[PDB]
């Protein structure tokens, strides 16, 4: 991982570890913008489709007029570490920030940043 | 009429949606008040898979800050649409996660008014 | 009191959920009535990404049958939970796609009653 | 594809072509259960997360106590043909029917059945 990738992991980790343990708010995300800012958020769990942390990040970035996001990561509570984006988040990320990379674990459990398109092969169009 | 703090929510959400490019994806801003005095903002993320409304982005932003219970929320539309009542999905999430919250809606006169979330979902479904 | 058709909806949704294995993923059934008199049923698909409630599965089932306008809907929970009021998300989709629809809910005395969808979303969201 | 798989495409195509053209009801899906039954459905578009056709199929199959679904396909209206499942559907399919395959188009535009895990690499 690059310096900025490690930094996103640290920011997301600090975010989730800094709030009370909760079944409603259990994952944090951090993303980097092309204009030199970092946005965080936590999920809102709900059966009607409450947003993942990544989507909260996207809305937070949009509220700040941070156009292009270039890298994103999700970190689970209780020291779970890096979580790969769920399929819903992958679709929203592909559609709204097609240039973005997401930090996921490789087969060795080692963090790596992968282009969003690679996380949705034979993508829906 | 509205309390001072309630008016501040309308101001803040109006500033937010007037501070971002006009967009079909990012078209509504929201602001909520915590019992701790802080205000949290958010903009929606439109998507057919169920991208969050602005209110849900606010909820996640407040949660990220370990906010004290939220007491009031408002949504403000782009293109100068003004106050928008929360959609049914947002109403359900607010009822379930912040049952004490009020939402700012327009009365009969088009005048801002704070209403308990329960009033916005009569015979409310209870997520157990 | 409910019409014959409305009672039939309750019976059909109840039969549907009672007929399947108890499950955390599939835990509510719904039945709706179309203006032409047909009945469509469905069960929910629970998922954190926003899997559909039974009502929405019923909407897609009716749509697959070119059912047109739906006039009444009800949801019934598993394990003899009985009538459940539609959640806020279902209310919004129902109002938007079938504005003429009523939902069966329990009134303040616990008695089934058919209510216009608009009444279930006061000061509703309009674009 | 196998003949059972080809039938899914036929059934989903018939379903979407049988209904009035609509912006709300625009995709049909068909799935095969382990015992050979076929279940169909159409989407319900809504900004709050109305279900894709696949999820309607999942609830339809569940209503019939179908158990495991082994194959699924989505067909777009207006002769759009096979549509790869979106990321949301991929996630639900993975979680509720991990043994399932989805029919997608290959490089030559020809139908191919792919395991759901391959459609969500490094899957959550
Ligand atoms: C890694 As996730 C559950 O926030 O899509
Ligand atoms: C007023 As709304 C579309 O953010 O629920
Ligand atoms: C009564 As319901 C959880 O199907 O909206
Ligand atoms: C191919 As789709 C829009 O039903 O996931
Ligand atoms: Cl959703
Ligand atoms: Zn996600
Ligand atoms: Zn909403
Ligand atoms: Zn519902
Ligand atoms: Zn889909």
């Amino acid at each position: 991982l690059s310096q900025e990738e490690s930094t996103l992991i640290e920011r997301a980790t600090a975010t989730i570890n800094s709030i009370p343990i909760s079944e409603d708010y259990s994952v944090a995300s951090a993303a980097l913008s092309s204009d030199g800012r970092i946005f965080t958020g936590v999920n809102v769990y709900h059966f009607t489709g409450g947003p993942c942390a990544e989507l909260v990040v996207l809305g937070t970035a949009a509220a700040a007029a941070a156009g292009n996001l270039t890298c994103i990561v999700a970190i689970g509570n209780e020291n779970r570490g890096i979580l790969s984006p769920c399929g819903k988040c992958r679709q929203v990320l592909l559609d709204l920030h097609p240039g973005i990379k997401a930090i996921v674990k490789d087969s060795d459990g080692q963090p790596t940043a992968v282009g969003i398109r690679e996380l949705l092969p034979s993508g829906y169009v």
